[PDB]
């Protein structure tokens, strides 16, 4: 039966749940304070139709559906957003080109258009029939028809329930109330701890360089960024930083990085952080190999041992090496690769791990484990991190990682960004290479309207400026990313404090749209793809304004837009506010005041809550942060009038001179 | 541990096997006599490396591989024949366009090129890693390499074992000795009971007619066959024979079939048998609906109830209706459709059945159940049947059904025919429609070199003669099918008595070839596909002769062949014999003597065992059958010399005048 454990959050324990699951894997702590401030709402299933049973070694769940209902979620899908009528097996994997449930974060959480959500807290592979079963004893059992004579016969008759099968003798289930879909997602994310509060530097530009780069090659590339006037906060090092890779030594290569301490410091003195590639698979030449070997699984991945990170005996040596050899030299973070799949790379489900944990549960949670324990090392030092990971799951909302992959279809990259908001994880549609300048720019445009602005040149060697046809426009979008930092930072603060995903699908205000997303509270983004001169944009009710010119765009209608190569279609809600700092090339330091220009759109009076703190430590946990309320409207004459609430005694204040701009003439 | 239960057959019971499995589902009885006559051979795993364990609710199996080894089988695959390096989940389904283990007969049986086989007797979904796992404690653990510096680094390092995971607390496993791959397949098939011994009429031509045909429409089509001089033994009726379909009444429609008894008799008096389409899903208008309803599952398929055929209470009413309303009127057999998938048509794994059997095991065996109990009704009447089914599995070798599907890629249709020989089931690459006469003929050509010569015109309304460009050649191939009846019948006798699959891949004498198959003992078939003027044919060592002209073709070499539209490339082994009866339009009756022309190929002295019995009852089980030994060679002058062994006192003898022809001038 259902215990209301928080406002709008109910928990049921069915049968005998397993001792390991997603929340336990992640060590996810609920944000009780934030949850306590959400509305009491009533239980979303008010008219029965809920069934929870254990039989033949499995847990059978059924949740009812109404005729109107559409469903969202079930993880990081790339080709679909509406989930009703889909059949899935949720299974961590590298994305394979179709939506089957095999994906980087196959989060067992779904949301209904009626404003509720359901989370199945199991680390097993989970089967989902999202309204396909037609039960003989249903209250909505359609009348049988004779296909021989009746042209209305249906090959897929009406189904009135979500059915879920968990291969275990019980399970914990959570249900989240509304009243809106976004309310259920926020409560889910808060139950997970809220999103990570990223460092400001994490929201700047990152360049990953070719595998083979030496320390000298990186220093030169850094100098070229500076010389050309492009932003850069952190550089990604790829497998060549290690003395061996696939499998790895987790130790700096002596020929390419002869003096790691000096290198890391030189970069940091120029404002440049480093983010290091790893996969967690262990070389016989790693310095902790012999120590860790008894605490690794039966099967290897690219001839590397697989640590059982549920065991302290594997974690201590692995994470001590990261700490001592890298983090204590100044390394800012990691890119955790190849913790997803494919099945022919990773260990089989037939593998055995020394803790006794099934290879299945290990597969479902390995990404979560590496995120968890790596993030801890930074938190212990009162320092934020921000990096990349190729696998996550339910339980992972609070971790400082963005999902990326080795797939590349641009349309599908945007669809995954939409679905990230339903999945309790972050996703970046990264830029690598391109056949044309046009495609390079379209990809860069969408990428700067995402969790992480990044070119990953591991194989391509490209730089922002590598395509001369679009060079000037790429630079503009790179500088825009920096100017928007206060907007993004505030959105990420909402993710942390309120559970509000910073990127999400349409229809999520507080037919399927697979190619538009909200970015923060105020911006509707509708990317162009290479080869297109124009697209349609579906605007929600309420008035919207062009991001660039401030001019009225529309209201609850469809636009045909021909933006040009130099613009990504972006629209701002009436009264929407985007605070802009100067076009700095490096994120500003905690002791640095920064001017803001408050760009105000439309005519409805606007209100924006600007988040402010030191941008890099966990001092915010002790209360050292502020929300500055910004209000803007136009007076009788049509002239802009703005205010900002007063700085708070004793708190960090990085807000400099504030000016206001009415974008809508 | 391993009990030698028959010559070259070993059984191990690991843990606690489930009470239901594939062999029990099928009620498969071993052919002990035939098995007792195979060679004692030694256990195929002589040097350890075999592991059988139960852990965490699952059964983990590992079987070693050597460097040389290639693997075949794992069911009815459509795009692959070599299985080493593949990962599969064996799951009954309609084929979905790729080889994942989801297919009509996902037989959990594999064969090695080293001459052994392994069968996993579980009715669960079974996961297979066929040499992809790389174990840290392997005796062949490759040396780790540094991908940063070593260009020989492998993304898929060497794997030395087949690994299998069964989701249950134990399992029965069978191992089959050699010394050749074909020996292991034969023993597997014999353990299943051997193949069904089909009626001769089952090897004739069958036409399935459009869904809507009335009794009068069928009588006319029959008259057109006769008038045009095309063969026909049985007509397929499609869903319109029932008063309702999807779901079904299992009762003759009163408007389209007003007098069933008279109709069936009229057809039978003209030599024409009937084969009726069913799916097993029950209409509220079926006459046994109320009786059967408590013995049906929770979920419906196209609004039809799903009988639990493991319960006598479901079988009795269902099969009594078939018996009384159809079989006792003269109906010869059935086409059992839609017992495979897709997942969105069939019941979810979350469904519940009144016997308590998991929906999973029901999914894996439903085809087997319908085959089993329907075949029984015929056997009880001392009458053979022969029909079609869209799902089978391990345990199904002995049933009188051929697999077909609703897919159509021709290349893949031939690949499935190859893989049928590894899977213990029969498959027909059926003909339906085509965009060109060329394609129609190429499809008809391969189809008459298969288990069932059939056009399925359920939607297309086509007849053999519907494409005028190729009409004359289709007729020739239809008549050839009849003339070859003694060849096919004898091959099917070998399937029954010896386990020898009548259609099989290359290299199976007693790189991957996906487009040639052996048909009987003597014929190598290499189909053309539409759009091709020529193809390569890979001939095994030993001499081969052109089927049509008898001329030497080659020996252990590759040919480039341009056969023309009018020929399918077929080659005959040196000394090969094809007995030919006259081009009859209807299969000959049990009391009818038939002349044979013995077509003898090459110069090596040949020997052929001609099977003979009444062709339609189970009297053969009481010993009323003969094998007539035919020997042929050319004398000194190069003139043919032949013999046939003497007819056996008291036995059926349908052999008339016998003449001999040396095809190789």
């Amino acid at each position: 039966n259902w215990t209301e454990i928080y406002p709008g959050v109910w928990k049921a324990t069915v049968g005998k749940p397993e001792s390991y699951d997603l929340l336990k894997a992640a060590g996810a702590q609920p944000n009780k304070d934030a949850l306590s401030k959400t509305e009491k709402v009533s239980f979303p299933f008010a008219n029965g139709g809920v069934s929870l049973e254990v039989s033949g070694g499995k847990t059978y769940l059924r949740f009812p559906l109404q005729k109107e209902e559409q469903l969202y979620g079930f993880g990081l899908n790339f080709q679909t957003v509406h989930q009703r009528g889909k059949i899935l097996e949720l299974h961590v994997d590298h994305y394979g080109g179709k939506d089957s449930g095999r994906t980087h974060a196959p989060t067992p959480f779904y949301v209904s258009s009626n404003g509720y959500g359901v989370f199945i807290n199991s680390a097993r592979y989970i089967k989902v029939w999202a309204g396909t079963g037609v039960r003989k004893d249903s209250e909505n059992f359609p009348t049988p028809k004779d296909r021989n004579t009746d042209k209305t016969w249906s090959s897929r008759p009406y189904s009135d329930a979500v059915e879920i099968l968990v291969p275990a003798e019980g399970v914990e289930v959570y249900v989240f109330g509304g009243p809106k879909p976004i309310d259920a997602v926020k409560r889910y994310n808060l139950l997970n701890g809220g999103g990570y509060l990223p460092p400001r530097w994490g929201l700047g530009f990152t360049q990953r360089v070719m595998t083979r780069y030496t320390d000298k090659d990186v220093e030169k590339e850094v100098n070229d960024f500076k010389e050309k006037g492009y932003p850069l906060d952190f550089v990604g090092l790829e497998p060549g930083w290690q003395s061996k890779a696939y499998p790895g030594t987790f130790s700096w290569d002596k020929s390419r990085y002869p003096d790691p301490t000096s290198f890391v410091k030189k970069m940091k003195d120029q404002g440049i952080r480093l983010n290091l590639w790893i996969n967690p698979y262990i070389s016989p030449d790693a310095p902790f190999y012999k120590e860790i070997k008894p605490y690794t699984g039966s099967h290897t991945v690219w001839l590397g041992l697989v640590p059982d990170f549920t065991m302290a005996e594997a974690r201590k040596p692995f994470f001590n090496q990261l700490l001592k050899d890298q983090i204590e030299r100044g390394v800012s973070g990691y890119k955790i690769a190849e913790v997803d799949g494919y099945d022919y790379y990773l260990w089989p489900d037939a593998a055995k791990f020394p803790s006794g944990l099934s290879a299945e549960q290990m597969r479902q949670t390995y990404g979560l484990l590496v995120q968890r324990y790596s993030a801890e090392l930074y938190k212990q030092r009162n320092e934020r991190t921000f990096g990349l990971v190729r696998a996550s799951n339910g339980g992972g909302t609070s971790f400082p990682y963005v999902i990326y992959n080795d797939y590349y279809n641009h349309q599908d990259f945007i669809t995954a960004l939409i679905n990230s908001g339903f999945a309790g994880v972050l996703w970046t549609p990264e830029v690598r290479a391109s056949k044309s300048g046009e495609e390079w720019l379209r990809r860069f445009q969408s990428n700067v309207f995402s969790p992480m602005a990044m070119i990953n040149a591991w194989a391509s060697g490209t730089k922002p400026w590598s395509y001369p046809e679009v060079e000037a426009d790429v630079k503009k979008f790179a500088l825009l990313r920096m100017q928007m930092m206060p907007y993004w930072y505030s959105a990420f603060a909402r993710y942390h404090f309120e559970g509000m995903p910073p990127f999400r699908g349409m229809g999520l205000e507080e037919k399927e749209i697979k190619d538009q997303y909200m970015a923060g509270d105020d911006l509707l983004v509708a990317p162009m793809f290479a080869g297109e001169k124009s697209r349609k944009v579906v605007l929600p009710k309420g008035k919207w304004y062009d991001f660039y010119t401030g001019e009225y765009a529309g209201d609850g209608e469809v636009l045909d837009v021909t933006p040009g190569l130099d613009k990504i279609p972006v629209y701002v809600r009436d009264g929407g506010i985007v605070p802009m700092m100067p076009a700095l090339l490096n994120s500003p330091k905690s002791n640095q005041k920064v001017d803001l220009e408050i760009r105000y759109y439309g005519n409805k009076p606007g209100e924006f809550k600007l988040y402010d703190d030191d941008g890099e430590t966990f001092n915010y946990e002790k209360g050292d942060f502020s929300w500055r309320t910004i209000r803007v409207e136009k007076d009788k004459s049509g002239k802009v009038k703005g205010s900002i609430s007063a700085a708070v005694k004793g708190k960090v204040n990085t807000v400099g001179k504030v000016t206001f701009t009415a974008m809508t003439k």
